[PDB]
């Protein structure tokens, strides 16, 4: 399915899986569903390409719909630690977890391309059981939620109160929406 | 299938005409409306004889399960329960929302007491509601509880955090009923 | 099972010869049949005397609730709702329904109002036509829940957006109820 | 969902308002249901010709020839037969809510009506998919005459606003000519 | 769902069956066949001379179950009257054109759809063939009939049916498959 | 299932293919398929930044959204990127098709081209259908004003010939400007 | 699982190596995974050699029209000429693609087995939806027709009556019906 | 698990074989397997158009007309092909253990053959039913003339002797016609002498 690229070196030929070809130069897929396995590549890919080079930057593109938060909180946490600046482009859709880790990325370095699609909303979940049991899972939830909340607020300039009623339920952006609200810096126009 | 005596009636049918309703299986909103019915019918038969209300329950709806309890404390009659093989959860509210004085229950039928369950799925503002709504739920039964059987709020709370199983005996020391009904 | 009492009569069938009908499902089609169909017979044999509708019901189907709503304003009796258990969604919507002054819920009852539930697949434009139809349909259930309890409009909307579950003391202060019934009058002795 | 039996001698409701002539279209179009409302209709008929029959309409429609059993019944016999939509009646209910006596079509005021174009299906040889595209195409051109026959509108009307799912209000329906009367409470 | 009673009490389709109307409203199989064969004798002990009414609003569906009421009607003595509400299709439409001559009818929306006998076959070549002549057979048997019912070739009714033939109630009528369109 | 060929100066006969700057379209679009293609894409411009890119479209369409992956990434690379139906190309499958290089968009003769509108689905409360009706409606607008854009048509006849399935031969495709040549086969 | 062939040393699964004396398999159902996979290893072998033979071996029930429309363009664009050998059974599509081949190169092995018949399809929905679908699926056969006639020197009449059922041919009955040119005898 | 053997090539022990002109034929015959006979087949008489080629027989058969792949690329290509049952051989399998080269069809002693008519199906319209009925009789008629011409036996007898399941020893098989020897094993002295 994936292909292979292959190049001509003084000692024969050089064969990669498309993706690894990428990774070579820096370049980090996020492209599906958020999950822990998801999770787990990207922040190896992160830690790996930092023992490599501490100062050239990563390229990290996103065409996900989002996930399990805590996957994503793996990824944003790698991302912070290390030192070279992550780019995050949005090519096609970024939501939820998605469109946070797209405004993770180093100030000045999110793009988006002109029609890619970037969602906001809340977080979701569920509990059975007990009545008790029902309180602990809506209270982590709410917690997570405000997690969420207070760093978008912070990667974006918009207020908490803000960030909440705009994710209360499904907010689709256009690319230049999105700059406008502070989840990107720029919308990437074609080269000439 | 239910055998018939002989007016011909099957045997539900002419225990009602004794005054006796059967709470013999889950609660849920069919079971609720019938009982209410029956109920109400015997109010406007008799207002003053009293009604027995055979308890054999696991519970089941707790909304259900008040539609019965409000319906016994709205009429005129006295609603006796007898707790007979099992009252569990809603059963277990409803033995104890009898008259006063006419809670029984026989030497080796089975009460448990524990708190309300239920779910949620969706957006952590839905799961908020749910959560707000059967918590409170929980602080009406535990209330009700504490009326009926004189134990403390924080005492029923702590008590019914997990399933608590009671004989009967225990469940008249608990204020669940009034008597353990002797041979026969 | 459903008890006989005696003529022999299953017991619902019992209560409607005292003008009493059982709203005590899920609102479908046939439910709402046969409540209509039960009404008109009601006010045939008497079109003074009150009809009773007991509501015990998680809601259901908009237009079936609307077969029973219009068929209750039609007819010239009063019909006094009374809910015991629940009345959720389009079943607090006909609680809100019955004769005003003859609205009741037990102490314990519990009133649920939240905004109408639908969905639809296919092409954009199919989706609008399905969205613009319930969008109205929201907005006609909101200006009749307006008038009958004295809420704006705008109030309305705002507290049916989520579930929104109501004490009975709650749904009188609201105005989906007049009362919250209370016991009847019994000797001590 | 038990039916409750009335006290007249011992009725179902749903009998019991059939003594009065009123016939329940209740539910989705079946032959099964088509052919008791067709068989109530000619009872009704037999024990008298010339009072009215009052077909009660809360349906979503269902079979199309379904229906035209229940709408040529309807036209062959003498007494009039009154609509009245309660609740919804769309697509082959709507069709038989216009079918009514004309000034005898009602709705409820918060009754729904809708109406939209029919509904099949076909699989095959490419052969028998323009069997199939023929006939209902066919079948769409019938009802829409008749509904322009019934509503004064234009067939060219009709055919443009069935061409997807168009609800009306009550009120609406009266406007279209679909019914003559939104009946209001007094 | 319920059929209705009227007033002796008779369910909708007994009161009809009262007036010597036999409903054919449902696919044939043989559970239906053998209900309509019955009634048809019933009938006919009943009184020998007065015409019967058969309502048609089918499907089709097996043509040995329809065989069985094509044979009882011609077997017994009085007029089979035919009249098509609805739909008939296939082995419907094969059973309105059986009705007594000058007394076979359709409403003027009425559906009729003709065509050729379904089946299949599985197994061994030898059990494929028998199965492809039997069905083969039958066709004949069908068009042979249906020639001399309608006064049609059985060349036309063999191109006619090769695939589905939809008729309104006029064409039907010139075709041979019923007498009159019964206007209002 | 799918051969091998090996050149001595081992590849599957698409990535073969890829050593050539051919890129395959041939299936439903879903997120996997375009995050291939625009590795790919971005892996071809700088392999060579001058040398034109060929699309083969074989598809049904797919994801709006990924489609759009792979319109902006052709839109914003270097390279012509060529686009030739072959086959089929349906729904967001000839939007790609009509996205390819001015003057380097192609068909072969009996390919078949089909244009309708975006499809989608909503289930729950009113207001959350209101939400992904607004965002299919609008999804629809933008796909019809790069069409719009692409072919020389207007906005209004994109919306009214795509309210349906409209098949279109490939000659048919060239004079809606979805496409700029059929390519049709040497004489003999 | 699929033999290995070695011929330093290279090895290659059965189908690789018969492609690398331009034989390609058609050997399954024609879906557009085949198809995609078939007009690649055409475009391949063009490049190595513009000039020489192809060999396409048909043992095919047939399958999607436009995945087949797919494999015939791109037989007709290239320039070598496309032999098509019929060997098991070509049937709908199968067959339509056996008569695409270079003329006087068209083949079936003497008990191959041939079908010719109308395309399949369907259609839900609204009385418009299905003519849309009904229209789309009657000029889908007419070019099929069309093409059939050409490449076999029938009139459109006779291939229109001769696809209204399943009909099958012996290889013999191919050759004079005009779907091959020759049935290859044994030596 | 295929094991593997060991210039110092590695194989898979089904491509070793292949390497030594022995083609398997060991699971039921559809389009996919008769597609890999075939085409080994082909490779085989390119390597040498001379050499016997050995197809292994353990198959209870399958579609005809993947069979028949199998069967006219025997009869087209020029070197023989030898077939030996090998635990089964059934309906089409016993068909082409029977379409061998002459003098070269051999089964061991305990396999096993049967022969009987061919399976199918028809659904639909009487005419449908009457055009798959037609095609599998012809079929039908086309296996049993080969078959006849093939073990010696008439026409007639094939078509009443495949009328149901029909078990063979590896010597009534040879009896028959559909193959030529039983390979009986060498005894200890044979083997050494
Ligand atoms: C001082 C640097 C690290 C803080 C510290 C340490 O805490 N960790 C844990 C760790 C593990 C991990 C695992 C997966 C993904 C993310 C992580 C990760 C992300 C953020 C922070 C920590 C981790 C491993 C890391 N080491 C590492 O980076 N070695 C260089 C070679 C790296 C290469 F090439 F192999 F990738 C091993 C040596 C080491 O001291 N540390
Ligand atoms: C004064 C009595 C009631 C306060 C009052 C009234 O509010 N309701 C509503 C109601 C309906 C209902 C329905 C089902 C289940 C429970 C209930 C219920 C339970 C508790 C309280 C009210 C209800 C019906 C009842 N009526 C009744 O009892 N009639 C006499 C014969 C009754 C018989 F025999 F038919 F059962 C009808 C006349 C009437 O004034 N009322
Ligand atoms: C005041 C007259 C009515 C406006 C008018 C008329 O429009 N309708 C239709 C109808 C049918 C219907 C059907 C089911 C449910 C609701 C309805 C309904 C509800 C509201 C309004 C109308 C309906 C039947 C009713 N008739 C009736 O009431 N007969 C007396 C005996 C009644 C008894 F006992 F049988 F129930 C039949 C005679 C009659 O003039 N009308
Ligand atoms: C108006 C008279 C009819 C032109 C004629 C005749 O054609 N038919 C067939 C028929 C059968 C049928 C069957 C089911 C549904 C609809 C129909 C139907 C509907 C419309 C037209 C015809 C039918 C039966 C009817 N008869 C009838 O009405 N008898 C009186 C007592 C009837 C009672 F009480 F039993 F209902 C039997 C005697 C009779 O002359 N005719
Ligand atoms: C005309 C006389 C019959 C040639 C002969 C005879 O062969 N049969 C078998 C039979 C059974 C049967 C069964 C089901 C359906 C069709 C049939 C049927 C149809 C056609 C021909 C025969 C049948 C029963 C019938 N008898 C009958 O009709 N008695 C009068 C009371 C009738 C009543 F009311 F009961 F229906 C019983 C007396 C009797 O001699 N015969
Ligand atoms: C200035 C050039 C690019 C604007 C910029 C940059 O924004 N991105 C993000 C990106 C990632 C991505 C990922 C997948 C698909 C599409 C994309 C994509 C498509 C369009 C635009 C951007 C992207 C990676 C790219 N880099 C790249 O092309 N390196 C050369 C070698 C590339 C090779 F060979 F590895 F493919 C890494 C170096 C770099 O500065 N950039
Ligand atoms: C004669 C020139 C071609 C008309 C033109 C061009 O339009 N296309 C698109 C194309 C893509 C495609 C993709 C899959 C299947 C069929 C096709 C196909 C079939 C028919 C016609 C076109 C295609 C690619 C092809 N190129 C090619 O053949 N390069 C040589 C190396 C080829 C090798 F070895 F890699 F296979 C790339 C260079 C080029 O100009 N063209
Ligand atoms: C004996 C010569 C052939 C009559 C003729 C020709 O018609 N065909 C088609 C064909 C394709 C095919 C495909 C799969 C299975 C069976 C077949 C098959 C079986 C029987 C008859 C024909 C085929 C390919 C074969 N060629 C071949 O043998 N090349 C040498 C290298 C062969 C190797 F090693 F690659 F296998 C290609 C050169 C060639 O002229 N012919
Ligand atoms: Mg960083
Ligand atoms: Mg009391
Ligand atoms: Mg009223
Ligand atoms: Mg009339
Ligand atoms: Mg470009
Ligand atoms: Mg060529």
């Amino acid at each position: 399915l994936i292909p292979t690229v292959i190049e001509t070196t003084n000692r024969g030929e050089r064969a990669y899986d498309i993706y690894s070809r990428l990774l070579k130069d820096r370049i980090i897929m996020l492209g599906s569903q958020i999950d822990d396995n998801v999770a787990n590549s990207i922040v190896s890919q992160l830690l790996f390409l930092q023992a490599q080079d501490s100062e050239k930057d990563i390229y990290l593109y996103i065409n996900s719909p989002g996930g399990s938060v805590t996957a994503g909180f793996a990824i944003y946490d790698t991302i912070q630690h290390i030192k070279p600046d992550v780019q995050t482009i949005c090519i096609g859709m970024a939501a939820s977890m998605g469109s946070f880790l797209l405004a993770a990325g180093a100030k000045g370095k999110r793009f988006a391309l002109p029609n890619a699609e970037v969602m906001i909303h809340q977080p979701l979940g569920g509990a059975q059981g007990q009545a008790t049991e029902i309180e602990i899972a809506a209270n982590h939830i709410l917690k997570t939620r405000e997690k969420l909340n207070r760093i978008l607020s912070e990667r974006t300039g918009q207020s908490i109160e803000k960030i909440q009623k705009d994710t209360d339920r499904d907010n689709f952006l256009t690319a230049e929406e999105a700059k406008e609200y502070g989840l990107i810096d720029e919308v990437m126009v074609p080269e000439t």
